[PDB]
């Protein structure tokens, strides 16, 4: 129509043959993940948010999904991110080691879609979903992801990354997810140093961006979690990924 409902974009077209089609990718290249029920995934996560008001959704809703979607990760190896996505996959799609979010099961099958349903009916809203800011913040994708979120942070243990784009203007932001959620989620008891990788723009000489007022912020919040603070800049994004995917060989 011409009005629409809300103010974000609606439903991803084939949303539920996407998700399924994902789950049944990820479960069969992942040898730990074999044992799930593509089916029964999609029922649990379908019944989160269909026939309830997109806009009072709560991580509850979510329950089913999360016990269903239940899985270990190497606590060690955790690579977090924040407005650098691109790279931080690509990172990840050739240093088979380190995992993100998207690289579970859960973050997988969503990463990339919106979704929402109706008060009114049992039907997907294929025309506007609440846009976060415009309209409500409890609706169905972001609740989604302050939960997965918060259980993968609390998951981490040991040395935990996190690629950061040099180039936004608060490199660090405390409104991101990155910032709100996932470093007041870091135990304490498990988590030895937060490692941030600050990702330059292009141009090629550049500023020490570990010095930047925002990195400071990020080092003193997370000292009070008894958390120690690592920063490296990656002056060169692209070399980097060629030393990723071509490990050894001097130049790297
Ligand atoms: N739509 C989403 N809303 C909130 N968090 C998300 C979303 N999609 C992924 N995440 C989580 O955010 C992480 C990326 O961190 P930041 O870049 O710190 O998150 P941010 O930039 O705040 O993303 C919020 C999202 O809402 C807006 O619609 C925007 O387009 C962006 O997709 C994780 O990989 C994932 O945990």
């Amino acid at each position: 129509r011409w009005r629409q409902t809300w103010s974000g974009p609606g439903t991803t077209k084939r949303f539920p043959e996407t998700v399924l089609a994902r789950c049944v990718k990820y479960t069969e290249i992942h040898p730990e993940m074999r044992h799930v029920d593509c089916q029964s995934v999609w029922d649990a996560f379908k019944g989160a948010f269909i026939s309830k008001h997109p806009c009072d959704i709560t991580e509850e809703d979510y329950q089913p999904l999360m016990k269903l979607g239940t899985q270990t990760v190497p606590c060690n190896k955790i690579l977090l991110w924040s407005r650098i996505k691109d790279l931080a996959h690509q990172f990840t799609q050739v240093q088979r080691d380190m995992f993100t979010l998207e690289d579970t099961l859960l973050g997988y099958l969503a990463d990339d879609l919106t979704w929402c349903g109706e008060f009114d009916t049992s039907k997907i809203n294929y025309q506007s979903c609440p846009d976060w800011r415009k309209d409500c913040s409890n609706n169905p994708v972001s609740v989604f992801w302050k939960t997965v979120s918060r259980r993968f942070a609390e998951a981490a243990c040991d040395v935990v990354h996190v690629m950061l784009d040099g180039s936004r203007s608060k490199i660090f932001d405390k409104d991101s997810t990155f910032g709100s959620v996932e470093v007041h989620n870091l135990q304490p008891e498990k988590v030895q140093t937060l490692e941030a990788w600050v990702i330059h723009g292009g141009r090629e000489d550049s500023r020490d961006l570990c010095q930047d007022p925002t990195i400071k912020e990020l080092e003193s919040i997370i000292s009070k979690r008894n958390i120690q603070f690592s920063c490296k800049n990656i002056y060169r994004p692209d070399k980097f990924l060629q030393c990723v995917k071509n490990p050894e060989d001097s130049s790297c």
